[PDB]
């Protein structure tokens, strides 16, 4: 699947310039043209949790029909409840599924696998390492993509999504490596697509979702020819 995505503070739509401040139109469209799944970065609440936009987030899921998932700041099991209560079908967790690997894996238990998805953003190291880090800004944290992923398959791990820090070029070695070592995993890419046959280079890979942001944005294909594309 094609999941097209937005990137929202407070209420406006934006690239990590100024997209207008009307994203359920956005979505909307995304939704009639086929998209089967949507993805928003919530970078108010990234920024400062208290200010989690739930109230926006609210009415974008009631204006679509198709589960939307959801990240940005998520630290703590209130913020996962309050985003499931708000309507969102999956919270999207980064930093934190990282920092307390422990208790993430408690809230795979409570809330169930199909509710979760882990965001990791990967840099490949000198020694040819998929190193986790938590930020594009930050040092590698000192796990690598494979050995992070190895520690939530004991509690039903299916959805991660990975970023390889392409990100706003092309994404396809790294997806073949991973979507081939856990079969059972769904695999999301995120990042590196500029145009049609960005989508087209990752069709083959065991890559389960395509994340795209950006190249909606600008227009340079839409989600109906993203989706044709990523068919076949
Ligand atoms: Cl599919």
């Amino acid at each position: 699947m094609i999941i097209p995505a937005l990137n929202l503070i407070d209420g406006t739509v934006v690239r990590l310039r100024d997209y207008g401040n009307d994203p359920l139109p956005r979505l909307q469209d995304y939704a009639a043209q086929g998209a089967g799944v949507l993805h928003l970065v919530d970078l108010t609440g990234a920024k400062d949790p208290a200010k989690r936009q739930i109230p926006l987030i609210k009415t974008l899921v009631a204006g679509v029909n198709v589960p939307v998932q959801v990240g940005g700041g998520v630290r703590t099991e209130e913020d996962v409840a309050a985003l499931l209560k708000a309507g969102v079908a999956r919270v999207v967790i980064g930093s934190t599924a990282v920092k307390s690997p422990d208790v993430v894996k408690g809230w795979f238990e409570r809330f169930g696998a199909q509710a979760l998805v882990l965001a990791l953003d990967v840099r490949i190291d000198e020694h040819g390492t998929k190193q986790v880090a938590v930020s594009g800004w930050q040092e590698n944290s000192g796990v690598s993509l494979e050995q992070l992923v190895e520690t939530y398959l004991p509690v039903g791990l299916k959805h991660v999504l990975c970023t390889d820090i392409r990100d706003g070029a092309g994404s396809v070695s790294l997806y073949e490596e991973v979507c081939a070592r856990y079969p059972q995993i769904a695999f999301q890419s995120s990042g590196g697509i500029g145009d049609i046959d960005d989508i087209a280079a990752l069709r083959g890979t065991g890559v389960r979702g395509v994340i795209v942001g950006r190249a909606l944005l600008e227009g340079k294909f839409t989600v109906k020819e993203a989706i044709q594309c990523w068919q076949n």
